[PDB]
């Protein structure tokens, strides 16, 4: 199946590589006093998980109570040939009633965007591939010796009255 | 089939954004960065589809007669919830008796790695050809591919990448 090798790609392209680093990047940003004084980032990478597949490019126009606050500093490996392949991970401000309520490293799974692109013009099937590449990815990362508690898969079904600032903040204060 | 959707990914999320930009970028190399005594970087996407899915990290590796030369120009996008994603590509000196015969942007089809990581040795040669069957197709009717992009793929048995490479560059002029 599609999603059953997007899932496995996710894991061995990205997650594997970037997993076992992460705790060493967001130590490293929330050590530099200025960076803590706004707010400590979250030692997780949060990953969402929409099933409709609707995956924009900007965080700020899917919820304007997410904001942009700044980039982790970025990792570099040699990959397939590519020197120096570089690892960049965005961190976000959750906002409730004006204010900052949280600050984590927030990202949509980008395979999702391929299932949607394969069946944007179905529907049904779509939602099919996507709970696979949610449930595979889970049975990956709960066997996987990268994944040690830095890593969160927020998984949800739109009903327009919805918060995804909220469904973060949710799974953020759970972990804390 | 997981080629099928590792294939349709490689055009979608990498081909797609950086074949419409990368003319622009070679030519800036070439213009801007190459050495005065050094050959034109050629404007074509080198992909290496090796049917064993053997991808190692490093290409001289694989062949010491090629030789990393430099890095392109990096594009940057928006994608996904993650700010200026970085697309980088390496370039390559190809020798041939140790004295270059060509330079271009080389690299492998990454998604073969999972294919390798991931099912014996016939099954995963049958969807490496699998992987290269769509992603011909889909570069076959695609409006980003205007022979800005090339396909090698090889089955190893004494073979020499450089020259399997060279094959291809010499054909294009
Ligand atoms: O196994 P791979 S390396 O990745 C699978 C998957 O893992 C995830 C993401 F979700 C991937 O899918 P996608 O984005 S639709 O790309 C599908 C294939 O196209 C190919 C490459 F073959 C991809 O397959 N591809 C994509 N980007 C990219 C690239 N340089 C060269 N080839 C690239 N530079 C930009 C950023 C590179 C590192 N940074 C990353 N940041 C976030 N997520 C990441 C990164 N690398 C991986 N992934």
């Amino acid at each position: 199946s599609v999603a059953h090798g997007l899932a496995w790609s996710y894991y061995i392209g990205y997650l594997r590589l970037i997993l076992p680093e992460l705790q060493a990047r967001i130590r490293t940003y929330n050590q530099h006093y200025n960076n803590l004084l706004r707010g400590a980032v979250s030692q997780r990478l949060y990953i969402l998980l929409p099933l409709d597949c609707g995956v924009p490019d900007n965080l700020s126009m899917a919820d304007p109570n997410i904001r942009f606050l700044d980039k982790l500093p970025q990792q570099t490996g040699d990959r397939a040939g590519i020197k120096d392949r570089v690892y960049s991970n965005s961190i976000y401000e959750l906002l409730e009633n004006g204010q900052r309520a949280g600050t984590c490293v927030l990202e949509y799974a980008t395979p999702l965007q391929t299932l949607f692109a394969m069946s944007q013009y179905s529907r049904e099937d779509r939602l099919e591939q996507a709970k696979l590449f949610c449930r595979t990815l889970e049975d990956i990362l709960a066997d996987a010796p990268e994944s040690q508690n830095n890593c969160r898969l927020i998984a949800y079904q739109e009903p327009s009255s919805f918060s995804l600032s909220q469904e973060v903040l949710r799974h953020l204060r759970q972990e804390e």
